């Protein structure tokens, strides 16, 4: 959770510590041998910005790495077989483990717009992303489910307002 | 014409694999902002004319792309009246109304806000495509649900998320 500062300056390839989506685009550990993911980097980068600083700065040279460890192990303790690869069943109890209770028809039809797989099964690339796609959209949904029944009823205007959040 | 497009195809197809990669098409495409054409859209426009699940395009399918890419360019120009090379809020209002959309005023803000990858007060060409695409899909889905044709739908959790593309 706390890793001093050390190299709070030379974090970027150039002088200043103004690292972001465009700069830390290809710096993380992926699982497909292609560059990790622009949209995945961005929702990680948008986790600690005191005043939209675009990177790490006073006492904020700490939280960027901590979110990786809390998910590096989380990918390991749920892979089950330990291969960096998630089967169909290896995600069923992986998601539901951190408090979800999705049914079976969800882990099936997803591999096109947000994903990038070519062999059916999802790797570490879309794992980190796929969850943030999921967790954020639950929090939206919940706010409108004032009844608390898992059944919202929006009109068209609202239906739009919401998927374009 | 037919002979024209065969040369263009030979030109864009760099490796000459016989298939346009989603990178090679990306390179072919401009939107006049010195930023690389939105890959998310290059991805869309391939998974839209590709028949062989090969995530690419042959001459036979390219003929369709080029006609796609063109019909949009005209729409884009038609509506960019202030000739900025981009579509401001009000030009979008005129543009979408043109496809017989019936949307509010605030919503065009939400859409632009969401799709202006550049952060420019307006939307460029490559993101106008995605923005109109995603709006089309969403509206269809909404319509498929609205059985009694109210303008309201009623959906469950997951049902909600499973409508995200
Ligand atoms: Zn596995
Ligand atoms: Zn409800
Ligand atoms: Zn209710
Ligand atoms: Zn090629
Ligand atoms: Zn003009
Ligand atoms: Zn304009
Ligand atoms: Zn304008
Ligand atoms: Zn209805
Ligand atoms: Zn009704």
């Amino acid at each position: 959770q706390s890793f001093l500062w050390n190299v709070f300056q030379r974090v970027d390839k150039d002088r200043s510590g103004v690292i972001s989506d465009t700069e830390l685009q290809q710096a993380l550990s992926n699982g497909t041998w292609t560059p990790f993911n622009p949209v995945t980097v961005r929702s990680i980068i948008s986790m600690f910005d005191r005043e939209n600083k675009a990177g790490v700065n006073f006492s904020e040279f700490t939280g960027v790495w901590k979110y990786i460890t809390d998910w590096q192990n989380v990918f390991r303790t749920y892979d089950r077989d330990n291969s960096g690869m998630i089967d169909k069943n290896e995600l069923k109890q992986a998601l539901s483990g951190f408090g979800y209770r999705l049914s079976d028809q969800f882990h099936d039809i997803l591999i096109r717009k947000f994903d990038r797989q070519g062999r059916g099964q999802i790797a570490f690339d879309d794992f980190i992303q796929g969850c943030i796609v999921l967790q954020r959209l639950t929090d939206i949904f919940r706010r409108y489910d004032t009844d608390q029944d898992g059944w919202i009823q929006v009109s068209y205007e609202q239906y739009l307002s919401m998927v374009f959040s």
